[PDB]
């Protein structure tokens, strides 16, 4: 009878007489910006609504098919069913071409100070205007089920909702780029995708066509040593820097062109995976960094970054070793800095991923009055492509009414029609018109009319490599030799487990001969790796000189040159029922003092019991959320959890994967039993050992603050987990 | 200088001389000699560009592939560059949609051969004459995932087999176990978007283990049974050699007396079911995204050629209502114990494309594509299906011509009055109506007796009406007879699905409302779930009243895997850790007993290239230690040397290769001093699953032998202790 009730229409209350993740108007709807309330008219609220057609029409069976009886045909007559039925059909769009693993969020942008000396752009004129973002992250290579710790450059777009115009910053998250002229886009990408025969690999670069390409073309070299460094495996979103690449120019009132690139700096810090840990990620969270983000936002922990400018005067443009125009050049920070000009803060999540995140659509060509392209050849080929793909991946040319993609200013014009058009219009779709009055009418330049700056144009019609980009190296060396000792050998490490996966020998010879070129230590370390016996000539090729005076560049090392942020870091609290409850409320509260967030790992959800008989809610399993989802690892005393724990070969391997991993390990009373029964080195720097609860958990936050313990890496090899 | 020539125009060579396993290939490259007659179709559409000049579309030759045309060497980019922004162009419009579901699949060619003619059941001319060589594509995929999630997930997996034969291309669509989740084509949509990703936030990718699917699963107990499948290690198949495929419809078949025969498709795979273990697979979808796809390709590649026996349960007519279960209930599966499985045919798959995107993305199947001789049943959720597939295919496909691109191509004729429609190839001359006589109405009808497709008339009584059957309200008998028929360790691995499943759903109450669902099919089930769940069962819980047996059913072999099924030693795959000083006559017995039974032995080593053995010689290696770890093999042999285990000994996963293909019930073969690497590990008395011997070949014959058992179930409550 009640085995019945399930397949007849449910027309009773189902919901039952820490937190899960919930749309951002559900969790967030106090943080609030100008283009969220544009949003609102077309959110929805089914509560106490009946379930309809999309005509309207109410349904009362929504658990069978109209039959010619109880067992019988079903009947073409059905149109509730072919109605749900093809919708669910065609509910999937094309996925992007590149950048399809993505993941999206709102927030707000600030100004410090009025850039008019430098550009008449809008929302940088008045501190106090808070102009809405959006912004999505994503990685590059991968399709959209691709998992997020790949080894990748990562996709970094931000559209602004100015009052004068919507501008998109769309950059990636290093200063260069792999390619000099955007005609060879297709060839570098198919080269990184999957291989076109088998469609291997999924989210990896390390296979034959990539390295091929790469070995043909020394250009790429610049970026392949930032995503074979650990700059490839971000931590967070919230912890990675921020490029638009390209030189762009901005323009003030009188007139007046700086030559311009833009930075995000995370006031999080700059932090990395390892590559073995980012790889086991990819296994246990394929979801890691946009859940990550998800929660950071729910949390409170709110993305932050600032938005810097190198600033060029235009007569400087010729002054560098380099093309400013060279988009596999960088401007070393040591010699242009990057001014802090203004705040983004990311505060609220969408309510629907599909609406918002996968819809959303940036265009670099999408600029703004103040601001103006630069003769930078990828740039100029991307501003083409931006718009033309979006043709075919959402539909047609009124992408611009989907309801994220809507500006917040007006943008009458004379467009018209078009695939799902949805403005109606009433007036003489003609400039020049006198049939109404030639409304909407053109703005002259003082009045915010776009303009393009009147650069001057000498040459001929040619298809030719400006000789001033012919330079492959310098830079590369550059930032070689601006690594710490870690960040080189995982640099080596990354090299050298992406061409393991090579098969063609020659293509792994190949671009170990073009490292010769770099540096001859980096080369010969690959090599040896590889079984690759280099030649003396190759020992002894010839390595370029200093970039204006400069051999390193401090900022160009994420270890050395940035910070790293205790706030908003996770703990594993590893525990079973007999966990003395005092041990985890101190660490808890310790934790929470500096921002760090506590998670209770048992071998069972629900509700742990301590020693003294009080009720612990669980945050997950052990099992279910191993080592490599957390920045450290902390295990209370309490006789009969530790002895649970040493029962169980995943609470050991957890052990075990967190130190080979270089992360900090705090060890209460009876805990270190645990340690000491594990084939594991004695403590070091990094395994925290204490009666006292919470002066171990300030100690172990103190540890935690070098978010690894580089020193063990050499004994971490031999570490058998 | 070489520098410059980089970035201007590529006249010359870049591949290399000489001096010198094989990379993946088209199978055009590798196979050639493997054909079929939809291959020979496909070659129209095919092109060798050696010795071609590069060009644009409308076949103007390109000289400068690096440069956009800009106004001088450091100039703008102008717009009357057409080579520039036509290969942008097309760039910008290379994706299409995915597939709403089994986004993620995988393609191979074959052939299908019926062993006797099928004609007093079927007219279907591909099941007439044994001679033939019926070609056919498979599609391998997952379920939930989009088009880039990973092979390894627990996931039902699809299989839809394309015969292109020669009165029509007939497509039986799929799925590795024998039941689905859902009764009704309606439901269809909801039970999908539960499983998917949660609309929100789109998490979690490739698994069912979130809030949303298990709200549904507690709310529609015809769920149950298929669930128990994707919980069980049927979910989590070896490779796709290595499982079984069903139709899980009944269908009919039609002789040319006009009889019926309620039938059911299945799928045997002749190198037997073998699946991976949880933890296991998880870490597979970690290392290698593509393993079920790499190794059929590489299978092909080797000729380890997939091989299945279609297989046919036959009721007749009469025998409709004689089941304690509804034949046209697609949460039943028809015990093979009461409905024995014939074997009629094989399929084998020999050849792999030449391009995914052309033939595996773009291949249309629908259940839909029936040929003369097969009908449908009045299966309410296989009704349904008839419409969605070639519903879903105009958007996917980009219109209503999609049967013209070259892989969907039907080998037939095929005229008729159809016309126009995006992207149009074929130019029709003639009459485009029927009946017409300024072309003496041609194409013409065909009558039945020609072999023109005609409905089986069955009777229809009833009224219009949306109503369940009374005979489908029978949610927990199947799930029973399920689990009764696992081995103790098959159903500590259903436990261990529901219990880590479970763990990650985060609003209790629809934990409690799955652990309370589970109390009706069997309390031992329930009892141990809710121990990993910390959910304290009640009294009335555990006396809730479990179902009686099926047509005097408690138990069915065949349902088990291990215990109803074969393990097959051909094909497997097999570790050999070396380093530098490895004893060369020990790899060289090994591979050759390896060899001898099909075995493929993989040298990995600290490094690619090649190590040296003692004797002096080099040896070609397979990949790295770190590169390849033990998940991706099925068993691990350590050959002697002293100065290798000296080296292994000091690599962190060359040991943590030992324990964690011991944890993974998997066979390790130890050579004289290959023993002491093991003794130092954190590893307990060697047991049945472990092979020590001083003599290489006599070694590998042990250690054959015990592969034979696929994995060592008795060491399954010490590896849960053993450290990760
Ligand atoms: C400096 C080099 C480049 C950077 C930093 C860059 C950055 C990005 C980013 C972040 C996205 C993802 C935007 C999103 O979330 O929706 C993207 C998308 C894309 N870019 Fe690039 N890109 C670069 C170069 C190129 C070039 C040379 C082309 C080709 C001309 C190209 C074509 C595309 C296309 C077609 C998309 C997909 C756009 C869409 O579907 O919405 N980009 N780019
Ligand atoms: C017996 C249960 C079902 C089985 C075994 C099954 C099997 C499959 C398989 C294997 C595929 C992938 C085919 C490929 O490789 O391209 C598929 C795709 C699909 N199925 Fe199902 N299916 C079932 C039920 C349903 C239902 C009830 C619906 C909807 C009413 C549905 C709609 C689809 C759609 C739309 C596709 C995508 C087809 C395409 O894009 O070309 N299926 N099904």
């Amino acid at each position: 009878n009640k085995a019945i009730s399930t397949v007849e229409p449910h027309y009773e209350d189902t919901a039952p007489a820490v937190e899960p993740m919930m749309p951002g108007s559900d969790k967030t709807p106090k943080n609030r910006n100008e283009k969220l309330t544009q949003l609102d008219k077309f959110r929805f609220a089914p509560q106490g609504e009946s379930l309809r057609t999309n005509q309207g029409v109410k349904i009362s069976d929504n658990q069978n098919s109209l039959k010619s009886g109880a067992r019988g045909s079903t009947l073409l007559e059905d149109f509730i069913l072919r109605e749900k039925i093809t919708h669910f059909d065609h509910e999937r769009i094309p996925e992007r071409v590149v950048h399809a693993r993505g993941t999206g969020a709102h927030g707000y942008f600030q100004v410090y100070e009025s850039l008019a000396s430098y550009t008449t752009a809008e929302f940088l004129q008045d501190p106090s205007v808070k102009t809405p973002v959006f912004v999505r992250f994503s990685t590059v290579q991968g399709s959209r089920g691709s998992a997020d710790t790949v080894r990748d450059i990562r996709g970094w777009a931000t559209k602004f909702y100015t009052k004068e115009g919507t501008f998109d910053l769309v950059g990636n998250n290093t200063p260069v780029f792999f390619i000099q002229d955007a005609i060879k886009f297709p060839d570098f990408v198919h080269a990184v995708k999957p291989e076109p025969h088998n469609e291997i690999p999924q989210g990896q670069s390390a296979h034959d066509t990539f390295w091929d390409y790469i070995s043909l073309q020394p250009e790429t070299l610049h970026n392949v040593m930032w995503v074979m460094s650990d700059r490839g495996i971000p931590r967070s979103y919230r912890m990675m820097e921020g490029f638009g690449i390209h030189t762009y120019k901005m323009i003030n009132a009188e007139g007046q062109c700086h030559f311009i690139r833009f930075h995000w700096k995370p006031v999080y810090g700059v932090s990395s995976l390892i590559w073995d840990e980012a790889q086991l990620l990819t296994g246990c969270d394929p979801d890691f960094h946009r859940r990550e983000l998800w929660e950071s936002i729910e949390a409170g922990d709110y993305p932050e970054y600032e938005l810097g400018l190198q600033i060029i005067p235009e007569e400087d443009e010729h002054k560098f070793d380099f093309d400013i125009l060279d988009p596999t050049k960088l401007i070393p920070e040591s010699l242009v800095p990057v001014h802090l000009v203004g705040k983004m803060v990311l505060n609220r999540n969408p309510d629907n991923y599909f609406s918002e995140t996968e819809q959303v659509a940036f265009c670099p060509g999408n600029i703004v009055p103040g601001i103006d392209f630069s003769d930078d050849p990828l740039l100029q080929g991307r501003l083409f492509s931006y718009i033309d793909t979006q043709i075919s991946r959402l539909g047609g040319v009124n992408f611009h009414e989907i309801p994220i993609n809507k500006p917040i200013c007006p943008f009458h014009n004379h467009q018209r029609d078009g695939m799902h058009r949805m403005s109606i219009s009433g007036t003489a779709n003609y400039e020049p018109n006198s049939i109404n009055n030639n409304w909407p009418r053109e703005a002259p330049p003082t009045e915010g009319g776009f303009t393009t700056y009147p650069q001057p144009v000498n040459g001929y019609k040619s298809r030719k490599r400006s000789s001033t980009f012919i330079d492959f190296y310098s830079q590369p060396r550059l930032f070689w030799l601006s690594q710490t000792k870690v960040e080189q050998n995982h640099i080596v490490g990354g090299f050298s487990f992406e061409l393991g996966k090579v098969v063609r020998p020659w293509i792994r010879e190949r671009v170990v001969n073009q490292l010769t070129y770099i540096d001859h230590q980096l080369a010969q370390s690959v090599a040896d790796n590889l079984g690759i016996k280099l030649s003396q000539e190759q020992l002894k090729h010839p390595l370029p000189g200093p970039i204006n005076g400069l051999s390193k560049d401090r900022s160009l090392s994420m270890y050395d040159g940035h910070h790293q942020i205790l706030k908003s870091r996770q703990v594993a609290i590893l525990a079973a029922d007999g966990v003395c409850g005092d041990a985890i409320d101190n660490i808890m509260k310790t934790l929470k003092k500096y921002g760090v967030h506590g998670k209770i790992f048992a071998p069972h959800v629900g509700r742990i019991t301590s020693l003294q008989g009080n009720e612990i809610e669980v945050n997950g399993t052990i099992e279910g959320n191993p080592s490599v989802m957390v920045d450290a690892v902390i295990i209370p005393d309490g006789e009969d959890s530790i002895d649970s724990l040493m029962k169980n070969g995943n609470a050991k391997h957890y052990v075990i994967q967190a130190f080979k991993h270089l992360k900090a390990i705090g060890l209460q009373g009876k805990a270190f039993k645990l340690y000491d029964a594990l084939p594991l080195p004695k403590p070091d720097e990094g395994i925290v050992v204490g009666d006292k609860a919470a002066d171990l958990a300030e100690a172990f936050c103190n540890v935690m603050r070098g978010h690894r313990i580089w020193s063990r890496e050499s004994v971490a090899q031999e570490i058998a987990g």
